[PDB]
């Protein structure tokens, strides 16, 4: 028996089916969501045989203001600083949250304010380069991490272990002031 | 200031406060028709008419695709871990690599090993190591398929034999030797 074996962007063949493959199949998968319509059609040989993972998505964003400066589980946790933003979402595929992740500049701010800095203790996260920022979105705790030092806004999910490479979190505005670590 | 519907594919569909300089709302519909594929994307956003040519024009990259395939005949043996094209296809494993300039690109497919036709050449096959994996008890003759019509040997400071495309044979160097007539990569011919 010979069937059309054709994927989109795969090998499209006239195929001699294997012994025990007594059927030709054509399948049409259609998908409708907001601002997307997709139709795939595959053909192949098949046989009547009688007889769950997790998804992880991550956004990382860096902003800058100078000229041409951009050149070169079931839970979510993010950290968003004032220069860089990192969010990580993880779901069980049976019941998954496909809601999008918004970049830093689109998150509404939450009212929290935290100090922000990056780099080594003495330079980069001195209290000369450390400045207060408004937190945005779900990152409503103030975070310090050291292992080098980073400060910013964080979600509670990112504060709960706090282990090496250690993190400290606190729930009140300004609480990550540099000589309070 | 201006506010537009901002909607992406699989993304954040918002009502957006546009930037001061953004005087336009954009709606964009991209449609794609290929053999056995139809796609429609709709993205809405804020935009601005930027006048003449934007500074220091544009760029054009390279697209590179690689297929790697392993077969086995044993029971649940695929459990897990446990500007041109060149391929090598062995008897167990197949690796092909295609490279194109996006302006003139060959979107032709890469076919798995079992669907490529035999080309008539036959070469020896083994991988891994002299004592184990490329003994001449573990070295077998195989029919080559598709564009892989050369017999290849390679070794490094590990050894593999198989069928190879001329693209994979045109220089040595971790050393490679190729030959064009059947059986010529026999271990007693190195
Ligand atoms: C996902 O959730 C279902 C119940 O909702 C459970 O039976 C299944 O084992 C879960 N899978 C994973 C990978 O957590
Ligand atoms: C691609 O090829 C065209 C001519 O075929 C050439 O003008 C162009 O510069 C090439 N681009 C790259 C990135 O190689
Ligand atoms: C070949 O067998 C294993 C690798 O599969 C390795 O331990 C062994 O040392 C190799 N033989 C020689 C002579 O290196």
């Amino acid at each position: 028996l010979r069937c059309m074996q054709c994927k989109t962007n795969g090998d499209c063949r006239v195929e001699e089916c294997a012994l025990g493959q007594d059927l030709c199949r054509t399948t049409i998968v259609r998908l409708w969501e907001e601002g997307e319509e997709l139709e795939l059609v595959e053909k192949s040989c098949t046989h009547s045989e009688k007889t769950t993972g997790l998804k992880i998505t991550s956004l990382t964003e860096v902003v800058c203001g100078l000229d041409l400066c951009n050149q070169g589980c079931p839970g979510s946790n993010g950290f968003h600083n004032n220069d860089t933003f990192h969010f990580l979402k993880c779901c069980n595929t049976t019941k998954c949250n496909e809601g999008p992740i918004l970049e830093l500049e689109n998150l509404p701010q939450n009212g929290r304010q935290c100090y922000s800095c990056k780099g080594n203790s003495t330079h980069g996260c001195s209290s000369e380069e450390t400045f207060l920022i408004d937190c945005r979105g779900p990152m409503n705790q103030c975070l310090v991490a050291t292992g080098y030092m980073v400060r910013g806004c964080a979600t509670a999910s990112m504060c709960q272990h706090a282990h090496h490479i250690d993190v400290s979190c606190c729930t009140k505005s300004g609480c990550n002031h540099p000589d309070l670590d």
